[PDB]
């Protein structure tokens, strides 16, 4: 009865979607901008060879396995490769990571929307004939306005009405296509959204390629994107940057991967058609999104100014800078509501993929019908976003626990359940049976001793040199959040000791 993929172009584009997202077009410009450009490239580039590639097979891999038994989340799927209470808790993971980024993501998706629509409308702020600030201010304050940052002392945010509204109606977005289900709504949107963000993107571009001012053209910030600096290579930091990146962008610890893999048939390849989802991601975010924004900024600004935009970050970059540099030339409010309607369809497929594990839990193990299923789903992810909403820096502590220490951690934690306890011969032949191609003989060491080895380390160092400095100095509010989401972590492990009860009086009931 679990639904399937219908075509392998829609898994394809589904799997494309889920991670071809916000991370593309705004995270990854900044992390690049902020740690040296192309001083950033080398370490990004081997953290996709070294740690991209390889989960992303084990995911699919995890996930199909799971699904021929009709399980699609972590804390069955774990208890599958590992008969151990502890594995349904670490599994528990596999919920909470994808909520938590859902409950901050979602909302951010659907300021892109509200941009559109006010930039599509022509309500937008006009800046006077050179002087920078007399023309970022006025978006800035837009923004500011928008989503109402902090004009006091108090840590509080005040969203417009229009704010609100939005994220209602993304919510409602959501939601129309993930209760259609997986063939009818998750992959035919997916055959519609990909290709119009597609195009949408190359004209950007193009766009952005023809920007040229008495500081530079886009082709001096294409430069600095692309020019390594070997010397940065010992740098701890941008390690960090570079392989944190690479798990938000392809989605890589949050448990989605897997589950839309559990749609996939028992015998449908993965080998091929994981490394193309993660190909395409790979190019949507190195050529589109990096040949955006960062060119752009250099262009009118010059490479200084542009990386200090970026360090300054606060979604500076996308939501001031770009509209900001688009309202200098003709058709310039059309050009801003182009690239908060593709933001918008980047955060949408990406969206409805981080809340379908949720989903998948509660239809595969408390039985919810979908429509059910998707009601609650998006109730929990709408009451819980009022706490990013309405308290200033809770969506960065919750990005920073879950879509960057979490998704680490969680990788590093499936790669050793899946190749070190259920077996790395057991775990090779299962990713590759039905591969249209097979796994090179190398990444089986790569996945068995390197892959761990390299992000144990990473957290080693992390743990040591960098969360210190942050679990002791933040604003007291920061435990707002970190109460709120560790509750959220105990009301999953509360349900999943539900379908545990569930499952044995049925179990009993069988015999
Ligand atoms: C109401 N639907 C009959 C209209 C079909 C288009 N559609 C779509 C396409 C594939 C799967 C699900 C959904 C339903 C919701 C939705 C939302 C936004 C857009 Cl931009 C299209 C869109
Ligand atoms: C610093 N915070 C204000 C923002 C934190 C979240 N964020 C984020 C999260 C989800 C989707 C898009 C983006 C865009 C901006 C961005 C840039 C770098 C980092 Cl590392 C996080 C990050
Ligand atoms: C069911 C959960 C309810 C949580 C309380 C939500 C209160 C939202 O309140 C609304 O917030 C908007 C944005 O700031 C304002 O524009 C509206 O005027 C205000 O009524
Ligand atoms: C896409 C549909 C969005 C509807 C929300 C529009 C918010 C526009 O703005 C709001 O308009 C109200 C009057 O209508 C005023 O009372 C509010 O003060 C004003 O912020
Ligand atoms: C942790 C999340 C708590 C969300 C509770 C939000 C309660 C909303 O509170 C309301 O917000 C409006 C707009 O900001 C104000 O105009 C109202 O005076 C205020 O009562
Ligand atoms: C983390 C929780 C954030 C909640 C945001 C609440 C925003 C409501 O706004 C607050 O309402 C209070 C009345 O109760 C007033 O005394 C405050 O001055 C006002 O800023
Ligand atoms: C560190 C990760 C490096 C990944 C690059 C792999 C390039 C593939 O390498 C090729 O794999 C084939 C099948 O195993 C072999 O038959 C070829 O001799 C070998 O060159
Ligand atoms: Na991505
Ligand atoms: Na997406």
């Amino acid at each position: 009865k679990r639904e399937h993929w219908a075509t392998r172009l829609g898994l394809i584009l589904a799997m494309a979607g889920n991670a071809v997202g916000l991370g593309n077009f705004l995270r990854f410009p900044v992390q690049a901008a902020e740690n040296g450009g192309g001083a950033f490239m080398i370490p990004y580039i081997i953290a996709f060879l070294l740690v991209g590639i390889p989960l992303m097979w084990i995911e699919w891999a995890m996930g199909r396995y799971g699904g021929a038994q009709g399980h699609g989340t972590t804390p069955a799927i774990f208890y599958l490769l590992w008969r151990n209470r502890f594995a349904k808790i670490l599994g528990v993971f596999g919920l909470w990571i994808p909520l938590v980024v859902a409950i901050y993501y979602v909302y951010i998706e659907s300021w892109t929307l509200g941009f559109a629509i006010k930039f599509l409308v022509g309500l937008v702020p006009e800046p006077p004939p050179t002087d920078p600030d007399s023309i970022l201010r006025p978006f800035k304050e837009f923004l500011y306005s928008y989503i109402g940052v902090p004009k006091g002392d108090e840590p509080i945010l005040k969203p417009s009405l229009f704010a609100y509204i939005v994220f209602l109606i993304t919510m409602f977005i959501n939601v129309s296509i993930l209760i259609r289900g997986i063939s009818k709504g998750i992959e035919r949107f997916a055959k519609i959204a990909m290709p119009t963000l597609f195009i949408l993107a190359v004209f950007l571009v193009i766009r952005v390629f023809l920007l040229e001012t008495p500081n530079g053209t886009a082709a001096d910030g294409l430069n600095f994107l692309w020019t390594p600096d070997f010397e940065k290579l010992k740098d701890p930091g941008v390690w960090i940057a570079a392989v944190g990146q690479i798990f938000f962008t392809l989605s890589l610890g949050f448990g989605a991967i897997i589950t839309y893999a559990s749609y996939v048939r028992k015998d449908q390849d993965i080998v091929l058609s994981g490394l193309t989802a993660a190909t395409l991601n790979e190019k949507a975010e190195v050529i589109l999104g990096g040949s955006i924004s960062i060119p752009a900024a250099v262009a009118f600004f010059g490479v200084a100014n542009a990386v200090a935009i970026a360090k300054a970050g606060a979604f500076n970059l996308g939501f001031i800078t770009l509209p900001a540099i688009f309202s200098q030339t003709a058709g310039g409010t059309f050009l801003g509501f182009l690239w908060f309607f593709l933001l918008f369809f980047a955060g949408l497929t990406s969206s409805i993929a981080i809340m379908q594990p949720m989903i998948a839990f509660l239809e595969d193990e408390l039985k919810l019908s979908r429509k059910h299923a998707v009601l609650w789903t998006a109730a929990i992810v709408f009451f819980s976003a009022h706490l990013v909403m309405f308290l200033n820096k809770s969506l960065d502590e919750m990005d920073f626990w879950a879509g960057t220490i979490g998704v680490v951690f969680f990788g590093l934690t499936e790669l050793i359940i899946f190749f070190w306890i259920f077996g790395a011969d057991k775990a090779w032949e299962e990713i590759n049976r039905g591969g249209i191609i097979k796994v090179p003989r190398i990444y089986y060491y790569v996945m068995r001793y390197i892959t761990p080895a390299f992000l144990a380390v990473l957290l080693v160092v992390w743990a040591r040199e960098y969360i210190p400095k942050i679990m002791e100095e933040t604003h007291w509010t920061v435990w707002i959040t970190r109460f709120y989401i560790i509750g959220l972590f105990l009301f999953l492990t509360f349900l999943v000791f539900l379908a545990e009860r569930r499952r044995n009086h049925e179990s009993a009931g069988t015999l």
